[PDB]
RNA sequence: AUGGCUGUCGUCAGCUCGUGUUGUGAAAUGUUGGGUUAAGUCCCGCAACGAGCGCAACCCUUAUCCUUUGUUGCCAGCGGU
């Protein structure tokens, strides 16, 4: 459903094997995706989240990734659903006994 | 054989724990790398997150702008000298 310019396939020719059966080439000696494989994927993905969100599920939003940190929370401040834009907290989930009370002190 | 106390090296920046994670502990990580009072004191990065001891600060006997009590106290305006 190419309803957009760039999402194809990218980052060097070097990749992780283990992703063989999911992608292609490019011009760049650079790797092609087959959006084609990825529609049936989303389709079952979204789905989900909607299974969860139909019981209510917190959902969370992950990446500090520079460039797109704030759209990433400009996507969170959306409708109702948390985010990490920036550094996740190594510990965090895990620690959340007192990665709690970090928030204890804010 | 020793306490107390003392010089401890040197006022040097370093020591050790809760919780989580990676391994087997004499485990590490965190405390490490890039910048940093005179510094693991701070910022960034980071499987770590904070905590406590030194560090800083709290101490004034320290330099000085303003009031409460003039024996066995000091002088700007006025007298006797």
């Amino acid at each position: 459903m190419l309803k957009a310019g760039v999402h194809f396939g990218h980052q060097t020719r070097y990749w992780n094997p283990k992703m063989k059966p999911f992608i292609f080439g490019a011009r760049n000696k650079v790797h092609i995706i087959n959006l084609e494989k990825t529609v049936p994927m989303f389709n079952e993905a979204l789905a989900e989240l909607n299974k969860i969100a139909s019981r209510k599920g917190k959902i969370l939003f992950v990446g500090t990734k520079r460039a797109a940190s704030e759209a990433v929370k400009d996507a969170a401040l959306s409708c109702d659903q948390f985010f990490v834009n920036h550094r996740w907290l190594g510990g965090m989930l895990t620690n959340w006994k007192t990665v709690r009370q970090s928030i204890k002190r804010l």
